[PDB]
DNA sequence: CAACGTCGTGACTGGGAAAACCCTGGC
DNA sequence: GCCAGGGTTTTCCCAGTC
DNA sequence: ACGACGTTG
């Protein structure tokens, strides 16, 4: 670590040398901080840049701490970098390049020639390698430890706004920064120039999702407050009622959201062996359980309901509502990228994901979800994407010919499990089907099966067998990714990306099953996700290059949602349909079954 | 060396509450 | 030196996608 | 209900 060998650039005529030496670098750190994480509002504090390594220059336009000399204008600068972050043709590298995206797009500037990102370089090196943020990188590849903000700032009250620093220590940490994620790039680059596969999947989907994700982040979702705040009144009085009733029952006051004294109470008083233990080993009170017990007391279903009404009245009507963007008025998420193994993305800060659906309550949250004046929500989705993902791969006949006619199958197996006609089957049977019969494709075992359906395990076996006896190929196929995990030590998706497994050695057997059945998983979920991010990309692009009234918000695990004008519906619709369609090319159709309503809810 | 008792027995996530424990500050 | 409080960690348990 | 692994005879 060359510390101490960098600059802090006080001067406008230093700014043209050093930019002057920026424009003929073909790539070169660059990063910006600010005093909130708050990307939304983010008022700017300073920039950083580094040529060459052991070299690096800050520029401080934004301090308010006492006596700050000579801190340059932030327009002036704005305006004098605007050439260099405009153009198209200059490499950058940094960390966490959304973020800075955003904070210039802030400003009404929009970088272009996003080049490399260190996180994304590390994801792609080796999903499982540890965490991907800059303290790791450090650790694992430089070797030196790194000056973090938390010495400088306070410990866990008094930490000091970044404007409020004095200007030098901020430089070296800034200038310090910017260097060590020059040569994590110029170590880690060449290394991924070896491998194709990984190099073709960085090229083509990564990258080009940052400014994606930066404008669907910028966009925002609309909710609104006062739906919120009238359920939970509701909420409220529910779980008082049922509340009352069941110390009635125990004749004891006690907090029904305290797992200890409720196995407690309940094991003391019933006196009745206990089922289930704890996976650390301990009395359970878990679902299934529960659902096991009421038949012969009232206090366990009492005490169910009581379980999902406290759950949703404690996490949404409590959280969502307030989190709510104050000078705009819309809920923002952070939708982080490289957090997942597989490669799906994760919404991070709200988790505008888990939006319970199955409750009546669940579809009244959803429900909640609208949009603003004169805009409609439109609902793009795959449907079994998976599943066509399966077949194409696997090239089993009988997939092929139920995919190429167009059968519910999903809801077929549904309807003779549970002995449900095909036309009476409904949506959380509909769920339960998806559960088993996926599962079944990732070997889960017919004791799960016996515990998830109620059904005895010897039927789960035979049905196991039998399901496996109408796709041979699929367990075939299994049996081949087996062994290529085995063999190549990782398992690679369909365009290239790779999970690198390093236990599928031999480790006490029962780990392996694990790691097996992750091998399994593995290339079926993250060529979903990849379809789904390159379908995102495309259609991001038509959204760019065509500017219309079209605007998106949100991204669920197989679900694009969108925000269009009422009058323009039909039209959006058929473009969705011809690009989402086309995205990936692959032997049978990746049907799309469109939905448009008056919220989220009303959609799907 | 064999038999029996115990430990699992789809994947991928975030997060809430409760509780426990440990570290540090104050008298 | 000791106790209490707060912060951090650990356990159950539950909300989604397939 | 069944297989895997550790412990004990
Ligand atoms: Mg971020």
């Amino acid at each position: 670590g060359p510390h101490d060998n960098y600059v802090t650039i006080l001067d406008e005529e230093t700014l043209k040398a050093w930019i002057a030496k920026l424009e003929k670098a073909p790539v070169f750190a660059f990063d910006t901080e600010t005093d909130s994480l708050d990307n939304i509002s983010a008022n700017l504090v300073g920039l950083s840049f580094a040529i060459e390594p052991g070299v690096a220059a800050y520029i401080p336009v934004a301090h308010d701490y006492l006596d700050a000399p000579d801190q340059i204008s932030r327009e002036r600068a704005l305006e004098l970098l605007k050439p260099l972050l405009e153009d198209e043709k200059a490499l950058k590298v940094g960390q966490n390049l959304k973020y800075d995206r955003g904070i210039l797009a802030n400003y009404g500037i929009e970088l272009r020639g996003i080049a490399f990102d260190t996180m994304l370089e590390s994801y792609i090196l080796n999903s499982v390698a540890g965490r991907h943020d800059m303290d790791s990188l450090a650790e694992r590849w430089l070797k030196h430890k790194t000056i973090t903000f938390e010495e400088i700032a306070g410990k866990g009250k008094n930490q000091l706004t970044f404007n409020q620093i004095a200007l030098e220590e901020a430089g070296r940490y800034a200038a310090e920064d910017a260097d060590v994620t020059l040569q994590l790039h110029l170590k880690m680059w060449p290394d991924l120039q070896k491998h194709k596969g990984p190099l073709n999947v960085f090229e083509n989907i990564e990258m080009p999702l940052v400014p994606v994700l930066s404008r669907i982040e910028r966009n925002g979702v609309k909710i609104d407050p006062k739906v919120l705040h009238n359920h939970s009144e509701e909420l409220t009085l529910r779980l008082a009622e049922l509340e009352k009733k069941a110390h009635e029952i125990a004749g004891e006051e006690f907090n029904l959201s305290s797992t200890k004294q409720l196995q407690t109470i309940l094991f003391e008083k019933q006196g009745i062996k206990p089922l289930k233990k704890t996976p650390g080993g301990a009395p359970s009170t878990s679902e299934e359980v529960l659902e096991e017990l009421a038949l012969d007391y009232p206090l366990p279903k009492v005490i169910l309901e009581y379980r999902g009404l406290a759950k949703l009245k404690s996490t949404y009507t409590d959280k969502l509502p307030l989190m709510i963007n104050p000078k705009t008025g819309r809920v923002h998420t952070s939708y982080h990228q490289a957090v997942t193994a597989t490669g799906r993305l994760s919404s991070t800060d709200p988790n505008l994901q888990n939006i319970p659906v199955r409750n009546e309550e669940g579809r009244r949250i959803r429900q909640a979800f609208i949009a603003p004046e004169d805009y409609v929500i439109v609902s793009a989705d795959y449907s079994q994407i998976e599943l066509r993902i399966m077949a194409h791969l696997s090239r089993d006949k009988g997939l092929l010919t139920a995919f190429a006619e167009g059968k519910d199958i999903h809801r077929a197996t549904a309807a003779e499990v549970f002995g449900l006609p095909l036309e009476t089957v409904t949506s959380e049977q509909r769920r339960s089907a998806k559960a088993i019969n996926f599962g079944l494709i990732y070997g889960m075992s017919a004791f799960g099966l016996a515990r998830q359906l109620n059904i005895p395990r010897k039927e789960a076996q035979k049905y196991m067998d039998l399901y496996f006896e109408r796709y041979p190929g699929v367990l075939e196929y299994m049996e081949r990714t087996r062994a290529q995990a085995k063999e190549q030590g990782y398992v690679e998706t369909l365009d290239g990306r790779r999970l690198y497994l390093p236990d599928i050695k031999s480790s006490n057997g029962a780990r392996r099953a694990a790691a097996e059945r992750a091998a399994i998983n593995a290339p079926m979920q993250g060529t979903a996700a990849d379809i789904i991010k390159r379908a995102m990309i495309a259609v991001d692009a038509w959204l760019q290059a065509e500017q219309p009234r079209v605007r998106m918000i949100m991204q669920v695990h197989d679900e694009l949602v969108f925000e269009v004008h009422k009058d323009d519906v039909d039209a959006v619709a058929k473009q969705i349909h011809q690009l989402m369609e086309n995205c990936t090319r692959l032997d049978v159709p990746l049907l799309v079954e469109v939905g448009s309503g008056e919220n989220w809810d009303q959609a799907h």
